[PDB]
């Protein structure tokens, strides 16, 4: 029916079958670009704010502070705007000027730090701002805030189960904060009782989950797959539900993304191309030929036009 | 469940209540930016192609030719890509270079005409290309192709009826091709038996529907409300279901659009700001205080960032 504000309109994203990936239709994609803010992060921007209200840490008057690497800050921005919260978001001068303006036009009180050290400064500034008056601010902390995976367990997971009628066999998701694969896996494995195969995807340039699980020295490193590869293990990544970890390089993630536009008519971001390249690999293994593979496409295309993707 | 391709995933867009427009919640918006291609036009790109198949004019091998003023060409582009059709789209050198590239990355064989005369050349080229071999091409003709309003009568209309439980009293829609208000109005007035108020919206700069219905000389003229104000009466505009015509100027359409971002957390285009300004006007008339007003928001924000809107 009718949503009280734009925060409630999250989710119910479509599953679509791919024709030029997989084997006789075993790869189906879940299009999270089909959301407010054009990415999966709307789901956690909404729920981290709802939960902060449920527990009283968010009150009719307090101000949201956070630092953001991109999609999340827009999510929180639109939810704050929808629900009428002051929001401060911190980000260095290493930022897109189209990303600055979007945030600003969202009523974000944007904090511009120095580029140099990277995101460690703006994040430090984000705790710094809170440190001034903790009673005035609340930092939502997507990497460790459990409301992040709990929304995927409550929505994104059941949506997958429902739309496939319980027939999903594998789920393929890149990991940034890890909340996606976590919430979904728990949903399907624990609430819906089905021992699916949960596949984490990361960049071959910064393969810290793979290096970790194999006891190998952890060596994070630069990459272009925007949205994943945080370069450490996030607290919202539960390695206990991860069955398999696939790595994908940036160039293949791009080529796959472009390929989805030109052949599938699906316009998604570099991270969505990374996830499909991972799922395609598995789908074309005789052990997965009969199984139903569900791949999360984290974001939509038109918010990557001016980096590499175009 | 699972869509065979991205064309089938159109529609089921949300209704959201506005908090800073209308009077005690009588204005609710339908967010058509929440679609593949990020606009309502995905609905006609999909259906004009489906219907052309139903009637045999589109065959496994023919090529789509059309000229486009923007959103429609992306819609057709993604549907052609999804359904595996060659598409030629014509457009002058008066085009966004980010709009060119999106189309190109969609596998569009783009035709670049001369700017000078405007869109009359690229359209003429679009018939010109067909004129070479009509057996090779098919021109879908959104302004007069009835599959355009029939999709809104089949989907967008019933979605409104269903989500409001039949309680919608007024529908507010800007008119470009007119298919939106047409299909929706017929749906609700004729199929669902309810004598709602259908309100067309146009720019005060090019008020040809208003000048027409009042017998006044028709004087189209330049405007910035992208998506509406075609500067003539389209064949897919049935003035027989239009109860009222509101005009809105470009500056107010912008301000209203920005206002939806900053206060509602709804990121939409200039034409969506035009439609809400029209609906807000009516909503604050004592005669509409009790009635439920539904406003179509035709497109999403991130595809206007680089003109005026930002």
């Amino acid at each position: 029916a009718i949503y009280a504000d734009n925060s409630y309109s999250i989710g119910n994203t479509p599953l679509v079958r791919l024709k030029h990936f997989g084997h006789n239709g075993n790869v189906v994609v879940k299009i999270e670009g089909r959301n407010p803010s054009y990415s999966v992060k709307c789901r956690i921007g909404a729920n981290m704010v709802w939960q902060a209200e449920k527990d009283g840490t968010l009150t009719k008057g307090k101000e949201i502070v956070d630092a953001t690497s991109g999609n999340t800050g827009i999510a929180l921005a639109y939810v704050a705007a929808a629900r009428g919260y002051k929001i401060t978001l911190t980000a260095p001068e290493t930022m897109s000027l189209e990303r600055k303006r979007l945030l600003c036009g969202l009523g974000v009180n944007l904090v511009l730090t120095e580029g140099a050290k990277g995101m460690k400064g703006a994040i430090a500034k984000a705790e710094e701002i809170v440190a001034s008056d903790p009673s005035r601010y609340v930092m939502l902390k997507q990497f460790e805030n459990p409301a992040n995976p709990q929304i995927h367990r409550e929505t994104t997971g059941p949506e997958i189960w429902k739309d496939t009628d319980g027939k999903v066999d594998v789920v393929v998701a890149g990991v940034g904060t890890g909340g996606s694969i976590t919430g979904i896996s728990r949903a399907i494995k624990l609430d819906f009782g089905k021992q699916i195969t949960s596949v984490a995807v990361e960049p071959v340039e910064s393969p810290v989950i793979s290096q970790t699980l194999a006891g190998e020295e952890v060596k994070p490193g630069p990459h272009k797959i925007q949205g994943i590869g945080a370069g450490f293990i996030p607290k919202n990544l539960d390695l206990s539900i991860i069955d398999r970890v696939e790595t994908v390089d940036s160039d293949t993630a791009l080529a796959t993304a472009r390929r989805l536009m030109a052949e599938e008519g699906i316009l998604a971001g570099i991270s969505s191309g990374a996830a499909v390249a991972a799922a395609d690999r598995l789908a074309k293994l005789p052990e997965f030929a009969d199984k139903l593979i569900v791949v999360i496409l984290p974001s939509a295309s038109e918010r990557y036009l001016s980096t590499a993707l175009f």
